[PDB]
């Protein structure tokens, strides 16, 4: 169960980033977005996840202010997590 924060699908920058909970069920491949193959981008390894925001599988991003994202999910504004 998603936290009542988590970032939905409804939400119209989710829609916009074509963010999805869970990366499998995600448009990685198509959007080829640089830093790593496709195949291998989540929010985990993304530069705006917030390590020190939420819990568990549940964490921060920087680009939903207020909200969680999950660990496994991916958008298309994914970047490599460099410092
Ligand atoms: S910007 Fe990065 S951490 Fe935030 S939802 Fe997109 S892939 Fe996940």
């Amino acid at each position: 169960a998603a936290p009542a924060n988590a970032v939905t699908a409804d939400d119209p920058t989710a829609i916009a980033l074509k963010y999805n909970q869970d990366a499998t069920k995600s448009e990685r491949v198509a959007a080829a977005r640089p830093g790593l193959p496709p195949e291998e981008q989540h929010c985990a390894n993304c530069q705006f996840m917030q390590a020190n925001v939420g819990e568990g599988d549940w964490k921060g991003c920087q680009l939903f202010p207020g909200k969680l994202i999950n660990v496994n999910g991916w958008c298309a504004s994914w970047t490599l997590k460099a410092g």
